[PDB]
């Protein structure tokens, strides 16, 4: 399980046992926006998995724009 | 190639060796949006990794809104 550092910005619920967690992480002088699958524990809280990406802030707009475009498929 | 699978919507360059690929695909009549770290083999032979997420399109608005928030705050 990934090291659970960083500030949760938003938790998007996938199911009773999974969420997509969007968080800020600071590491070695540098901030990242982390987007990661997290899974439920025995106490109703969630634990981060390795299935996630870490995005430097200057790439966020492009990731947003790509998702906006992906929303038009259907 | 990581670009074989479904439709590439966007290809966000991280470095010469890594990109974040946002793709859309269908299987058995269900839609999948994928956001995934892809890494060089050689050439444009980028290859996918497990560092990604796979979501249903009904979660897109929430993910987008979370990333917009992450861009503006903290
Ligand atoms: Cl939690
Ligand atoms: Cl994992
Ligand atoms: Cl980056
Ligand atoms: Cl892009
Ligand atoms: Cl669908
Ligand atoms: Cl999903």
């Amino acid at each position: 399980s990934a090291y659970d550092s960083g500030k949760t910005i938003a938790d998007v619920q996938k199911s009773a046992t999974q969420r997509i967690r969007i968080s800020h992480r600071w590491y070695r002088g540098r901030r990242y926006v982390d987007v990661r699958l997290v899974v439920v524990d025995r106490d109703g809280d969630f634990v981060p998995t390795r299935q996630g990406i870490s995005i430097r802030p200057e790439l966020l707009a492009q990731v947003i724009q790509g998702l906006l475009l992906a929303s038009r498929e259907g």
